[PDB]
C-alpha cells in the first residue's frame, strides 16, 4: 500500500477488491494488472464464459472517469459493430457493467504494453523489423478509426499492448511475436461530438493542440510519428512538459512554425514579432539545442530501410495537419512495403 | 526527466527554470528542494537581502493551484501581523510576488520535514522524548492558528518541516535539534469564508469530514493525533484510501462509531440497520482486522510516560467534534508536563 500525498490523490477513487473476490457471481478475481488515472485493471477468470482469462478494467467511482467510461464504452460497441470478427486491430471488448458506481469493462487478455516491455528492457529500442510490424499494425487500427469518423486522441506506448509478451533472452530480451493491439477509448471522440481544447499526453501532442487551432484526425497521425520514433531509439522525441519548450524543440528537431500558424493561434503569448519567442543563448536555450537535433540524426544507420523509417516519420511530423501524411498514405509508404507481399 | 502519463499530469503547469536563472533580478536559483501538487520549491540566493539563501516556492500557472496560492498568501500575511517576532512557530515569509503567472513565496530556509527524514531513516520511528517535543509544538503550532479563527485543514508530516535536519549516526539517524515548523497554508481557512467539503488528505481526515456532517477546528486536532501516532510507530495509522474502510478501520482501532454521527449524515450509503455497513467475516474483513488493532496496542513500552502519549493520542481522535479534545487542552496535557517546566 501506498501513502495519499494530497486532497485529490490517484489513489481516490477505487473499486477495494482483495485476490479471489468475485463480481456479479462471475469474475474471479485473480490478480492486479496495473493502474492508470481512470482506475485499475485486473485479471479475471470469467465464469459465464468457460473459465476465459478476461482483462477487466474497474474504472474510479468519480464523475469525469465514470463519464469517460461510458464515452469509452459506446465507442466500443460501435468498433463492435463495424467489425464483427476483430480483424480490426482494436482491443476485443466483451461484455461491461455498472458496479457500485464504477464501471467495468471486460477484454480479451493481452500481454504487456510496447511501453513497458521497453522499459523492463532498460529502454533498448526495438530492433528495425520489429519497429516496422508494429508500426504497420498500429497504422491500420487507426485508420479503421479515421474511416469511421473518430479520432482517439491519446495514442502513446502504453495505450499499444503486446497480443503475447513472450520473449526470447541474449544480455537482452526480444519479443517473439509482434503482434499488437490498440486500447484506451476513453478520450476518443466522433467528428459531430464536442472537442477538447487540449488532448493528447504531452509527449504525444500535436502543435495544432498546443496552439488550439482546432484538431481532428490529423493528430493521431503526429502522435503516431513520436510512438515510432520512441520505439526506434528508445526514448521520447519531445521530452518537455511545457507549451513554450515543447515549442523549441520542435522548430530545433522539425525546422520552423508556419507563419500561418503563429499568426492565426489565439496562443499569441509564446510569439514576438510573428515568431516563436524563445532566445537560443540563455540557459533554456542551451538546453533544448543540447538535449536534441535535427530529427534525421537520430539514425543507427545509414542503410536504405533506415532513412525510409525516417522519411515515414518526418512525413507525419508535418506541421500543418492539412499537408499532414494520412494514415492511407501511410499505409502505401516505400518504408512498408516488405509487410504489404 | 520524468514520463507525462496522462492528459492531466502533475508534471504540467510549471515553470521552467535551471540553477544559476535569476528571478526578478533578485533570486538565484541554486537548487530543487522538492515538488508538490502546487509547485516546486527551490533553494535560492537573495541579493536585495544580504545573500541570504531563502526557500522559494513556485505555484503552477493554473487556476485553482493560484488561487489557492493567493489565499495561502494572506493567511501568511495575517499571521505576520499578529506576531512580528516569528515565535508562533508558523514559517516566516519574507515576501512574494507574480511571475509571469506563477506566484512565488520566499520563505526561510528550514530542512527536511518530518516525513522525509523517517522516510530517510528507513520508517524508524522518533524516540518518545522527540515525539514530544515535536508534538508539543505542533500544538502550539496550531493553536495559534485556532486562536485567529483558522483551520489549516492539512496537516501532515509533510507540512511540518524541521528548522534544521542535522543528524547523528549509530546503523541509524538521530535529529540533532526536534525545532519544528507548520507550513502550507493553502487550504487554510478562516470561519467565515466557505469551507470545501472535502478537505484533508486520506490518511489525516477526520470522521466529521468523511461523512459530511460540517467541520472546523477540531479536525485539525484529529489530523494532529494520527501525526503524533505515525511520529511514534513510523507508519501512518489509517493506511487506507476508501471511505467506507477507512471508517472500519476507525471503528476497529477507535470502537464503534456515535448513532448520532451514522443517522445525521447524508453520507448514509455506508450505514445499514443504524451501524456502519461491513460484514468483517468477508476478506475485506479479514483485511482490516488483520492490518490494525485497537489503539493502545501499538504502545512499545509500558511506562508511564508511553501510557501517557496514548492517553493523549486517544482524546485526540474522539468521534465527536465537541467533544474532542481542543489545542488548549492539548497544551495542559500530563504528557507535556516536562517541556512546560
Ligand atoms: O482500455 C484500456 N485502457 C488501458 N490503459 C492503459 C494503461 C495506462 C496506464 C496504466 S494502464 S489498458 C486497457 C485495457 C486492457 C485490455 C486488455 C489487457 N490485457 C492485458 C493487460 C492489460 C489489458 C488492458
Ligand atoms: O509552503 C510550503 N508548502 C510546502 N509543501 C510541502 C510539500 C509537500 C510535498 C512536496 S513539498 S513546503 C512550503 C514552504 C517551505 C518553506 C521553507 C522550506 N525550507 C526548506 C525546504 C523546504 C521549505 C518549504
Amino acid at each position: 500500500s501506498r501513502r495519499a500525498k494530497s486532497v485529490e490523490d490517484d489513489a481516490e477513487g477505487h473499486l477495494i477488491y482483495h485476490v479471489g473476490d468475485w463480481l456479479q457471481e462471475r469474475y474471479e478475481i485473480v490478480s492486479t494488472l496495473g493502474e492508470g488515472t481512470f482506475g485499475r485493471v485486473v485479471q479475471c477468470v470469467d465464469h459465464r464464459r468457460g473459465g476465459a482469462r478476461v482483462a477487466l478494467k474497474i474504472i474510479k467511482n468519480v464523475e469525469k472517469y465514470k463519464e469517460a467510461a461510458r464515452l469509452e464504452i459506446n465507442v466500443l460497441e460501435k468498433i463492435n459493430e463495424k467489425d464483427p470478427d476483430n480483424k480490426n486491430l482494436c482491443v476485443q471488448m466483451f461484455d461491461w457493467f455498472d458496479y457500485h458506481g464504477h464501471m467495468c469493462i471486460s477484454f480479451e487478455l493481452l500481454g504487456l504494453s510496447t511501453f513497458d516491455f521497453l522499459k523492463d528492457n532498460n529502454y533498448l529500442p526495438y530492433p528495425i523489423h520489429q519497429v516496422r510490424h508494429m508500426a504497420f499494425q498500429l497504422c491500420q487500427a487507426v485508420k479503421f478509426l479515421h474511416d469511421n469518423k473518430l479520432t482517439h486522441t491519446d495514442l502513446k506506448p502504453e495505450n499499444i499492448l503486446f497480443v503475447n509478451s513472450d520473449y526470447e533472452l541474449t544480455d537482452e530480451r526480444s519479443v517473439k511475436s509482434t503482434a499488437v493491439r490498440v486500447v484506451d477509448f476513453g478520450s476518443a471522440t466522433f467528428d459531430h461530438e464536442h472537442h477538447s481544447t487540449i488532448v493528447s499526453t504531452r509527449h504525444y501532442r500535436a502543435p495544432e493542440v498546443i496552439l488550439e487551432l482546432g484538431w481532428s484526425q490529423p493528430c493521431d497521425v503526429w502522435s503516431i510519428g513520436c510512438i515510432i520514433f520512441e520505439y526506434y531509439v528508445g526514448f521520447t522525441l519531445f521530452q518537455t512538459h511545457d507549451n513554450r519548450e515543447h515549442l523549441a524543440m520542435m522548430e530545433r528537431i522539425l525546422g520552423p512554425i508556419p507563419s500561418r500558424m503563429i499568426r492565426k493561434t489565439r496562443k499569441q503569448k509564446y510569439f514576438y514579432r510573428g515568431r516563436l519567442d524563445w532566445d537560443e543563448n540563455t540557459s533554456a536555450g542551451r538546453y533544448v539545442r543540447e538535449n536534441c537535433k535535427p530529427l534525421r540524426r537520430y539514425l543507427t544507420s545509414e542503410a536504405e530501410e533506415h532513412h525510409q523509417l525516417f522519411d515515414l516519420i518526418e512525413s507525419m511530423l508535418e506541421y500543418e495537419p492539412a499537408k499532414r501524411l494520412t494514415l492511407g498514405e501511410a499505409l502505401q509508404h516505400p518504408f512498408f512495403a516488405r509487410l504489404r507481399a
